[PDB]
């Protein structure tokens, strides 16, 4: 895969999040996601391809992932403390930095 | 923000935390917290400013951040599961680490 | 302390987890286990030696090292939780986790 289909995977989970009706599917879609941020963390996105691996952009670009992934680690918390709509109220947040994360490196 | 500023942020919170009466202020206090160290990741301290962004050194600053960013996250689970005394004990800890950061680094 | 140093901690540390019998063992190391993973981050282990520092190999060693954690605190939770089965079973998937590192950076 690649940068853009980590970001289609973040925002599939985001959506089975919105429609799930247990604390395991919220579990499982927010495993998916720290799966993918990481991945994404390793790729080089669109925007980027001009930078070098160690460029302060790309090096920033690795933080935002960072951040990403503590929303879905806190998230993950949240949710296996069984608080399914709270953790789908964190999910809101996560759609959030998804969508900035899109714009800014598409 | 500058990294002297995200370091006065993380003190500012710990004082906070040190003084707060329910598990929300001092989940408030954490997530900042998380934001500022985050945030400092991006950073170069003054003294750095000359060495490459991927040195040896500044990676130590990073992972630094890590370091705090994991010990933010205990304190939280614990004020999530309405652990505060816990979690301002896991706090004390983090004024530790951070006042090391500070000594290193500036 | 160096990389191996820390690998070999972290082994010993499964070792402790796979032959406890309560939470607060488990827990313990794990916490040395993080201690160890962080050091280890921010190290350039042996087969990296020849490598740059801001080369794609060792910002790939060390984005490696965020699966580690978050497995590392996935068994640290369960743990907090009183699920000492659960923890170690976790910390069985960590300890694969771990000697794939080991062996493919020593
Ligand atoms: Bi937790
Ligand atoms: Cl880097
Ligand atoms: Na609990
Ligand atoms: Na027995």
């Amino acid at each position: 895969a690649d940068w853009e289909d980590n970001m289609e995977t973040l925002n599939d989970n985001l959506k089975v999040i919105e429609k799930a009706d247990n604390a395991a599917q919220v579990k499982d879609a927010l495993t998916k996601m720290r799966a993918a941020a990481l991945d994404a963390k390793k790729a080089t996105p669109p925007k980027l391809e001009d930078k070098s691996p160690a460029s302060p952009e790309m090096i920033d670009f690795r933080v935002g992932f960072d951040i990403l992934l503590w929303q879905i680690h806190d998230a993950l918390c949240l949710a296996n403390e069984g608080k399914v709509k709270e953790a789908q109220a964190a999910a809101e947040q996560l759609k959030t930095t998804v969508n900035a994360h899109w714009q800014k490196y598409r």
